[PDB]
């Protein structure tokens, strides 16, 4: 086993961390912030295997370190490691019960119906740009990427829009490695009190949206506790806004660095669905997914994940496995045709909202470059920088000069 790798909480060099984990694969020793030792799978072939192995589980009571009360309650990463009972944290027969009404609501068919809505919100956001003074840089993150998927997923769950500025300011702190440990459990307090408030707004006045579809259904021949709903709602609002925002940003960043490919994208030669997929492989929004545990020793290539130890899937590292995609695994090629990446997961927990975000991004990007065909970065590509979020590949801002609307 190669030298232990300590995930930098300031994300000063993601591309090199990823390469190191690549080198230390298939299974690498890793240290999470606060000195917590866990292992990490960093190869494509082997990550598929562990994700479909029933010996690898989400029950934290299987974690040696947690049995032995070694994980501070004040830990910054506790939010991710132990978020409570939901689809995310259980397995096998118990899992299917919490997933099913959510997996049905986000199929290609049942999400096609939201398109009208997404075109609406995009075509608006575009109006608000250009409404800004031309010539002067704009943060494409704050003005376009952030609000769009939030609005969407708010609509989907029927969340009141007057809680947006408050939800923004809370998720900011949840993800930051530089949020002060004494501040943790009044942030989590207020998330809980925020989500409980709007769940009761829904019981009082049930709408057609998915929050209410969970409420009515539980009462008859299937499951769903008062807590399981509340936890399953946080999961859907968090996962479904964070990741997709980053996808959009990252697509825009990729086309900037690769302008020959951008030229062909804008002309139609390369279809947009190939750019979005390649961006997911090459520069996934989710660098690391937290937390599984071996029920017993598992062979992993020529190493062993010892029974009781934590496991991380390093999607960022494995997104450029040359064993999987050949010698060009390190480069953005939007035409890379057979492209069976796992940015969305594998086995039982694989993303149920893949089709939603593929849809949001496949509407919003071509809309933006139809309106602003000259749009390029306002800063050199190397000055762009990751926010301090160890699991996520999030940029701080994306300043661009729009360059006059040919819409
Ligand atoms: C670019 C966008 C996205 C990426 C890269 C992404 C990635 C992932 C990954 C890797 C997982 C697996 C978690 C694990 O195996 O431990 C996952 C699970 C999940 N994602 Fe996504 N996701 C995206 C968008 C969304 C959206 C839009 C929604 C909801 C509308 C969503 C909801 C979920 C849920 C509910 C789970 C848990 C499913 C389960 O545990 O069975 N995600 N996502
Ligand atoms: C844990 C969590 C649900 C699961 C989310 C997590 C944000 C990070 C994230 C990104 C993914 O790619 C999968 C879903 C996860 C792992 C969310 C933060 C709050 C919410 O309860």
């Amino acid at each position: 086993l190669m030298t232990r790798i300590a995930l930098d909480p300031f994300v000063r060099d993601l591309d090199g961390e990823s390469a190191a984990l690549r080198a230390a694969g298939p299974l690498a020793e890793v240290e999470l912030p606060g000195g917590v030792h866990v292992y990490a799978v960093t190869h494509h072939k082997e990550a598929r295997a562990l994700l479909t192995d029933s010996r690898v589980v989400k029950d934290i009571n299987v974690w040696n370190a947690w049995q032995r009360g070694e994980i501070p309650a004040d830990w910054p990463l506790i939010g991710l490691v132990n978020p409570g009972r939901s689809m995310l944290t259980v397995d096998g027969p118990d899992h299917r019960r919490l997933r099913t009404l959510v997996a049905q609501a986000l199929t290609v068919k049942r999400v096609e119906k939201l398109r009208a809505g997404i075109e609406a919100l995009t075509n608006a956001s575009l109006e608000r740009l250009a409404a800004l003074p031309a010539g002067e840089p704009v943060d494409l993150k704050a003005e376009f990427a952030y609000p769009l998927p939030m609005n969407v997923i708010s609509e989907l769950m029927g969340v009141d829009a007057a809680d947006h500025p408050r939800l923004k300011e809370l998720f900011e702190k949840f993800f930051s490695t530089q949020t002060p440990p004494e501040e943790v459990p009044q942030m989590m307090a207020d998330l809980g009190t925020l989500f409980t408030k709007i769940v009761e707004e829904k019981k009082a006045n049930p709408g057609d949206d998915l929050t209410s579809a969970l409420i009515a259904a539980s009462e008859d021949g299937d499951h769903l506790t008062d807590e399981e709903i509340l936890n399953t709602l946080q999961l859907i609002i968090a996962a479904g806004h964070e990741t997709t925002i980053s996808l959009i940003v990252n697509v825009v960043e990729a086309l900037a660095i690769h302008p020959e490919q951008r030229k062909k994208v804008l002309s139609g030669e390369i279809p947009w669905e190939g750019v979005i997929e390649e961006t997911l492989r090459w520069n996934t929004p989710t660098s690391h997914v937290l937390i599984r545990f071996a029920t017993e020793d598992i062979e992993v290539g020529d190493k062993v994940l010892p029974k009781g130890e934590g496991l991380v899937v390093s999607f960022g590292a494995l997104g450029r496995d040359e064993e999987q995609y050949g010698p060009t695994a390190g480069d953005f090629d939007a035409t890379r045709t057979p492209n069976r990446h796992i940015a969305f997961g594998h086995g039982p927990h694989v993303c149920p909202g893949a089709a939603l975000s593929r849809l949001e991004a496949g509407i919003a990007l071509p809309a933006l470059y139809e309106r602003f065909p000259e749009l390029d970065l306002a800063v050199p590509a190397a000055e762009l920088r990751n926010k301090p979020i160890v699991t996520q590949n999030d940029l701080h801002d994306l300043p661009v000069k729009l360059g006059c609307p040919f819409g």
